[PDB]
């Protein structure tokens, strides 16, 4: 069995991006500079040192490459801290707020590690853009290397290419090419996260819950693919055949689970797409419905958002696709996962790592079919010790949602960690995460955040690569 390779269109497209990707002005890389120390005392002693240092013109004529290198071989203690710089200027700002115990956008200073390992959250719908993922595919070999696994997968199912999607500045997204689209960066940027040392202690899923199996060690990467390729041509499929009273729209609308019990005896074809977060859920059902559901809220101040699809996931709507998916989906083999997993599907239950295997064919037409139990999950996740919630998107809409959430259940003060977004530099983003991983504690080896020294320049003048 040999996988399709990069299309011809492909490899002309990344030679096109390649030469317009040379000839644009280069921008300062963000730097991460980590300082770190049993004390928090001593850490902002630390901190205020290496400002002085980099005031001197020894320090000014040191890269801040150089400095960020010397400063990953240290011991990385307890109390932690990270200035993300561009510049000499900015890491000293941020180096004075570190030391004066004081805040600002490009530092994360903490006492101790949080107590907990991350949660993984794969989302997706309402996160697409058009040009996602194009420019950390360029630009980062390990990613790049993950997106072209996906795509040969994907070619090997459905009979195109994702990665001509990426590249290609005039194609955007529809139901079907969002779904395995995203599903490839999900996958891209998790390895990519793995690469440098992280993990999730656990998942949770809005697609995004084929990705989901995957980091839980629930489906084989094939398997996985299978999972999200299925589910996503037969709603393109089915979504462009509606018309009419055949119609189905879906909208967001501020009211909570028990608002909505009372809300829909008013309506009786509406459904309950995603419980998104306290007072917040997708409903659906037919347009008319919807639409009076819709002025129900903005004559009560809530807020109400009509999405666009002709189609409604997580509803009655989606039964004639049930049989065709069970057909397809024939041959895969649910694992037993290897960390936890807050079910949306099952009602944002917990399987523990070890667990009995969920992610059979039945899952998959259980979650098309029912209710995302998202706000649930994140529910169950705080009340059992989580704090740090880290979103693999193109862009971070869930942890919107995810916020709302571990507010309510009393968590003011949670790590929420995003990835991509549109109309932040690709690379730069990455670099912040994994900054954030590193200064809560949770594993990241940031020694591979820069290149292996080639020669003595690539050190500066510091503890642990002082010039003898
Ligand atoms: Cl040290
Ligand atoms: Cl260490
Ligand atoms: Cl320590
Ligand atoms: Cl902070
Ligand atoms: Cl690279
Ligand atoms: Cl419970
Ligand atoms: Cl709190
Ligand atoms: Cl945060
Ligand atoms: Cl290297």
């Amino acid at each position: 069995p040999e996988l399709p390779g990069v299309t011809e269109e492909a490899l002309r497209l990344k030679e096109a991006a390649l030469e317009e990707l040379a000839a644009q002005e280069v921008t300062a890389p963000l730097v991460p500079l980590a300082v770190s120390a049993f004390l928090t005392s001593r850490k902002k002693a630390a901190a205020a040192e290496l400002a002085d240092w980099m005031q001197s013109p020894e320090g000014q004529a040191s890269s801040l490459e150089s400095i960020g290198r010397s400063l990953s071989r240290r011991n990385h203690g307890r109390s932690r801290a990270v200035v993300l710089a561009h510049d000499h200027d900015e890491a000293i700002k941020g180096l004075r707020a570190v030391a004066a115990g004081k805040q600002a956008p490009n530092v994360f200073s903490v006492d101790g590690p949080v107590t907990t390992g991350p949660v993984w959250v794969l989302a997706g719908f309402g996160a697409q853009h058009r040009k996602m993922g194009k420019s950390l595919y360029l630009r980062n070999e390990v990613f790049a290397a993950w997106i072209e696994k996906v795509d040969a997968l994907v070619q090997d199912e459905l009979g195109y290419s994702v990665l001509e999607l990426i590249l290609d500045d005039a194609q955007d997204y529809g139901i079907e090419t969002t779904q395995v689209t995203i599903f490839a960066i999900q996958i891209a940027l998790g390895e990519l996260l793995r690469h440098h040392g992280a993990k999730p202690a656990a998942v949770i899923g809005q697609l995004g819950e084929a990705a989901s199996a995957y980091f839980a060690g629930g489906l084989s990467l094939r398997d996985a693919t299978r999972a999200i390729c299925s589910r996503s041509h037969l709603m393109g499929e089915g979504e462009a055949m509606l018309f009419g009273e055949y119609i189905r729209l879906m909208a967001l609308v501020e009211y909570s689970a028990d608002e909505i019990r009372e809300v829909f005896s008013d309506f009786p074809d509406l459904e309950v797409c995603v419980y998104a977060a306290p007072t917040q859920t997708v409903i659906g059902g037919p347009p008319e419905q919807v639409d009076a559901i819709l002025a129900r809220a903005e004559a009560e101040g809530k807020f109400a958002r009509k999405f666009a699809t002709k189609g409604a996931s997580h509803t009655s709507q989606m039964d004639p696709l049930l049989g065709e998916l069970t057909a397809e989906l024939q041959g895969i083999k649910p694992t037993s996962p290897t960390c936890g997993i807050f079910s949306t599907v099952h009602e944002g239950r917990y399987i523990k790592p070890g667990g009995e295997p969920i992610h059979d064919v039945e899952y998959w037409k259980k979650g098309l079919r029912h209710s995302v139990y998202f706000t649930h999950g994140i529910r169950n996740a705080v009340d059992s010790g989580h704090t740090t919630f880290l979103e693999l998107a193109p862009n971070p809409v869930a942890l919107m949602q995810v916020a709302l959430t571990t507010a309510d259940a009393g968590l003011h003060d949670a790590q929420l960690i995003p990835t991509l977004a549109r109309k932040q530099d690709e690379v730069s983003s990455m670099v912040s995460t994994m900054a954030q991983l590193y200064v809560y504690g949770h594993d990241l080896d940031i020694r591979t955040l820069f290149s292996r020294a080639s020669g003595p320049q690539d050190y500066a003048n510091i503890p642990p690569t002082r010039f003898k």
